[PDB]
């Protein structure tokens, strides 16, 4: 022989060939992918899928088997959720939440990782993760913020990029690269009261602003795939919103990659959206507005059936879709060889030490020091003789109580979208203890010999009761009493706070951002025993942190720092490493003081509800070291330009300290009178600087003056020739920013 | 011729008489309305200004004086924030303000409220009031939501078109009429965080669905002038925004009343919007946009003379402008009668007998009971011997003590709310108004507890002080013990314990919105004290806007809302909790249980993920509509007299009422409709109509109800109201409560 089965024949023709010798029914099943913990074997045969989700690994086996017995065998396209790591294989390498990868701002790093994942994910014989996340962090209470790589949608494209190349490798012939997804498009992550796929009241200019370039940017790299949002935008789903699929996707960007549904998008027009009356109107819908794709409505394989025959939807329009899945196919080499997966591969690459490496690298640079009042590093800071730390001069015998409830949570530590966190019912256990280093294990393989680790849950966040909901745990007095009594017979109190997967994820957001259950009155006890409290947060999002935290001597930040995370934590704290880790996100006060994030567009009057400041708890970029870096001297290079020139500037930085530092230096830009109104600044650059103890460097800075747009009236992405202003600092905080002019002329 | 100075030529002919002999600085003029307050000389020679607004008394006569000595003589437009009652005229009559007056839903009442205002308003010399306003409160932060009726467009319909008849009444020949503004046109009350004036992210669909429908009514129903609102949306500020002027309100609804913007407008393009670099550009696009009044841009003269003589706009461009303006001015006919304020005819009307009486019905009908475990009315409720004098002591309770408590619970500023008196936007009433014309909430216990029986009062607790920016500032006044433990000796001596709690001015308003919507202060403490004595508490709410009550406030005897309730609030308050009056209000707006529940209105689109956060439920802690009433009132039998309507049909429907407990009532039913599936995502539901019933202990009544399926309309894409033919349900209840709702259905082919 047949010439679809023939390597030498060019792929339309072997897509044409195919398409011909197949049934609508086979057809409209091409369409489909299926979940695979329903039964790979009626989605295989009874339905004709043309891609398995949810597939464990024996259901993996059983769908390659379940293929040579169809009658015309298309390789199946295997595609799982490896959202930080092989999220659902039960010995793979988990990394940082996406958030907590945001907070390393390093590019290279994140493709090592998105590199990693695909080597192991491809041994088990997936093609396509749908990952990265490219939605923006905007609203706090948004259950999914840990999965986004912050608030900017500069830093956003920059990390969601990364990981596109890391994924992918050399394109469809690479053994270890797989299908990349750019995911949630568009405008999923800003709805009404920041709850689970609510209405998204954002205007074409809205979205065009603050939520399409970084989909734009990975669309114009390669981005394999991409996956709509469940979100009605402005009254319409994005499934069946022509403006989104067409004029932008399609028409501006030119994109030729696939498209595939979020989980029961077209059903959910039907059941939860109200917007379609049945499912043949419904699947009929989604053909038409252009999806490929069609991801768990099992209905849509009789529905699109119904609807072809009675005339809803050509059969022209079914080809038109198949046609362009069957072409990914055979670009893969998939009906060649379907990339089964090989358990030799799979013992040599997944969790190999060189992948644990990668690991810990990301989770040192992850962690985000907020705040020291010189208690840390702890006793002036450790050495080693890897291995054990030895006990400073002066120091010999410390005791550090390490307590609260995520202080030995495994299952928090990684997060949402890995191991037992749900969404696959093979892992009830999640990922082997071993491979994972809480906080506790931490200070207990790297405390000095001489030192004690002591453990004490401090308070319990919640339970589970039916009105199913969350129950708040109360705070419960001998827990408390001997939590205090640890910290009353320690040198250091090391307190790990934060959320839990029952406050994290689809279908749950948080509505008062404060951390659940007897953690407060947990951290005010541990605070008034005079001990002095590191306060580490281990949690999903920034949370507001109540008054005992800002009281006490250490605050970082680690976002489900994944499965060296605690190790991290521990060689911080003791100062065997230097903290690096910036905020990729503000940290709010109070759900109420939102939008806290950096970039609010001008036109407030006033600066302060009446009640409360509108300074964020942590603004964004912000983070410190174990030393002082001084700012000074920034000079514009020539101020005047024309729209495609470079805006190049040098700043001189100083370490005034005596600690080596590497410091993150930002970049953003303010436009000065604008046609229409916009963002008091934007983040458009940043330089990661070494420097040891006493050095200065003289920094050179550069931003395209390609990147100083807006989105104007009509919608269009212009540079307007006016006054800028380059602002350049440690962090968004304007007290903390040398600026200075500059002009683009026509 | 002069004809201009000739009644008898049509007045197109003497606009254009007037026009061609006006100087370009006296065309540009006409156009200023400046702040009487910052010198009302060089405004009116100098400027040649069109018009006045906080213009006092003194103020008002000097106006009128330097007219004269103008070159043309054209008389002035005195504006003025009349908002609640002439809100800043020393001795008058200051109402709820429209979010109290909204919980009566009793729109012939408003209109009686804002007749009383315009007769007032007319005697001192002004001619034109900045009110109603139509803003829709959706978001709670927002410091101006007192100045709303509330969270639904067909409640602030109603009511807005009613202030709108009032004001205006008879027309331009009407002595006792004034011209109406719609206010904050439009999106202005849902910008980001709640804040005053950012980012309003409304798409025009959005504007359609919930917004504009008030201002389309009041369009069509003749209000006199629109003013532009603040704020920039999706880009561009109302001021400038063709889509909104021209497309829509002059387009669309075909309006010919004249504009004004909001408080420099032109100049915040400059200095707070960023969207233009000089004070010539921002009057250029003023003109070019097609504004008529220019409030408080004082630059706007030289700006708008500097931009037609660089050719940045045509001078005819400015004829335009300046011909609507006094187009309107002829026809009020201020060139034969300008309108001075009459001394004889402020002492007639101002303060009347007839007007304080007026006052007293909307308080009494604007409280909402929102909680009540039976301890009210008290003591089994009170009679009068004499319908004005104190109660008399019931069977079995001779001898009981109130204890009136509070921060609120004797301060008459806080009571007349934002907009009068000394509430900070006219320098002229430092003392605000008489305190002898406010009744307290103490004074009313004060003056109608029996003769038997004791009013105490403690001061509780402390709401802020002001201080200097850490960098003016509301500092939150601690909890006092002293005075907690004075309130608590009061509450153990007492047989009641009236905690009168809320905000204040500096926690309201313009710039001062709020974030976390608690009490502040000291208000807490105080409540969980007063709880915990044993003393049954009744809470009471005087507050600008819904606030989130603390958990004891929930465990009190009684939850009673009052939202600034105007000089006889306090009367109200007392015959309420006395049993002398009915409960009658009912909530025109939600109550969130935490700013980060929000949105909390009643009428949210479709399509969430879920039920509730996972850290709290996304119910409301009380609903629009609900409010409850001293007797029990049962709903049976909701059905829809029959099923098959089209586009000019009436939905007809019965629901039959028991009063199945021993106490009058009036109560209020409330029709919900919902359109059960839709091309759109839309609402779950919206109110449509509604219908008070008077029920006598035992009485039954079989009620009507109608509404027109030309109001079952959705926005589309495209954004165009249509009713989609198919299913709808039918809501009837005495709330917005899904469990409180009959329900039938009904189709619109
Ligand atoms: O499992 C496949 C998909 O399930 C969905 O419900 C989530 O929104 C996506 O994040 C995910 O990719
Ligand atoms: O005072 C006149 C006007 O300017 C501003 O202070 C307010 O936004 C308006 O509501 C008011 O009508
Ligand atoms: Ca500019
Ligand atoms: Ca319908």
């Amino acid at each position: 022989t047949l010439p679809y089965l023939d390597p030498a024949v060019p792929v339309a023709d072997r897509v044409e060939d195919l398409l011909a010798r197949m049934t609508l029914p086979e057809k409209v099943g091409q369409m489909l992918q299926l979940d695979a913990r329903d039964g790979v074997g009626p989605a295989v045969l009874e339905k004709h899928a043309g891609s398995l989700l949810h597939t464990s690994p024996e259901n993996v086996l059983a769908a390659h088997e379940l293929t040579g017995r169809t009658r015309l065998r298309i390789p199946l396209l295997l595609a799982e959720d490896c959202i930080h790591g092989h999220s659902f294989w039960v010995g793979a390498t988990i990394f940082p939440t996406q958030l907590g990868m945001a907070a390393t701002w390093d590019p290279a790093l994140v493709e090592q990782v998105a590199h990693a994942t695909a080597v192991e994910v491809a041994a088990t014989g997936v093609h396509w993760t749908f990952s990265p996340v490219l939605c923006i962090a905007r609203d706090l209470r948004w259950g999914r913020v840990d999965e986004t790589f912050g608030e900017d949608p500069f830093l956003i494209g920059e990390l969601a990029s990364a990981m596109v190349r890391g994924y992918q490798g050399d394109g469809l012939s690479d053994p270890t690269g797989i299908l990349a997804t750019a995911k949630h498009f568009a405008g999923y992550s800003e709805t009404q009261g920041g709850r689970d796929a609510s209405e998204a009241d954002i205007s074409q200019r809205k979205l065009r602003s603050w939520f399409l370039p970084p989909f734009e940017r990975v669309a114009r790299e390669g981005c394999a795939t991409f996956m709509l949002g469940y979100q009605s935008m402005d009254g319409v789903p994005v499934t069946v919103n022509g403006w989104l699929l067409d004029d932008v996707l399609r028409g501006e960007w030119g994109y030729t990659g696939t498209l595939v549904t979020d989980w029961d998008n077209v059903g959910r027009m039907v059941w939860e959206q109200h917007i379609q009356p049945d499912y043949v109107h419904a699947s009929a819908a989604a053909v038409r507005a252009g999806n490929d794709m069609v991801m768990t409505t099992p209905r849509f394989f009789e529905g699109a059936l119904e609807a072809v025959d009675r005339g809803l939807v050509e059969e022209a329009a079914i080809d038109a879709a198949v046609r362009r899945i069957l072409t990914l196919k055979f670009r893969l080499g998939l009906f060649e060889d379907p990339r089964r997966p090989d358990v030799a591969r799979q013992q040599a690459v997944i969790a190999s030490a060189e992948h644990a490496a990668v690991n810990l690298e990301v989770a040192r640079r992850s962690l985000v020091l907020l705040t020291n009042d010189g208690t840390l590093p702890f006793a002036g800071g450790l050495d080693r003789a890897d291995g054990r730390a030895l006990a400073p001069a002066g120091a010999p015998a410390r005791t550090i109580a390490v307590v609260g409830p995520n202080a030995d949570d495994d299952h928090t530590q990684l997060g949402d979208w890995a191991g037992a966190s749900g969404q696959a019912d093979w892992l009830p256990d999640g990922h082997p203890r071993e491979m994972t280093t809480t906080v506790l294990d931490g200070f207990r393989a790297l405390a000095p010999e001489g030192w004690a680790v002591t453990h004490a849950r401090g308070a319990d966040i919640l339970t589970l009761a039916p009105d199913q909901v969350v129950v708040p745990a109360a705070p419960d007095d001998a827990l408390i009493a001997e939590a205090v009594a640890a910290a009353r017979d320690a040198d250091l109190a090391v307190a790990v706070v934060g959320d839990r997967i029952e406050l994290v994820g689809e279908g749950r957001s948080t509505a008062t951002l404060e951390l659940v259950g007897g953690q407060v009155a947990l951290l005010d006890a541990l605070v008034a025993t005079g001990t002095p409290v590191v306060v580490v947060v281990v949690a999903s999002k920034p949370l507001v942190l109540p008054p005992s935290a800002h009281a006490a001597a250490a605050v970082v930040w680690a976002a489900n720092p994944g499965m060296r995370g605690g190790q991290a934590v521990a060689e911080l704290v003791l100062g065997l490493i230097e903290p690096e880790g910036r905020l990729p996100i503000s940290f709010a006060r109070h759900a109420g003081q939102q939008p806290t994030y950096y970039n609010v567009v001008r036109g407030q009057h006033g600066v302060r509800y009446a009640d409360l400041t509108q300074s964020p708890a942590f603004a964004f970029g912000e983070g410190l070291s174990y030393t002082t870096v001084e700012y000074a001297d920034l000079r514009v290079l020539g101020t005047e330009h024309g729209p495609d020139d470079v805006v190049r500037a040098e700043v001189t930085l100083t370490n005034t300290g005596s600690r080596p530092v590497r410091e993150t230096v930002q970049v953003y830009v303010s436009d000065t009178v604008t046609s229409v109104t916009w963002a008091e600044k934007e983040l458009k650059a940043y330089r990661k600087v070494d420097l040891a103890p006493g050095e200065s460097a003289t920094v050179g800075l550069e931003v395209p003056v390609a990147d100083c747009t807006l989105v104007d009236a009509h919608g269009r992405r212009v540079v307007e020739p006016g006054e800028f202003e380059l602002r350049v600092g440690p962090s968004s905080r304007e007290d903390a920013l040398l600026r200075a002019s500059f002009t683009v002329a026509g």
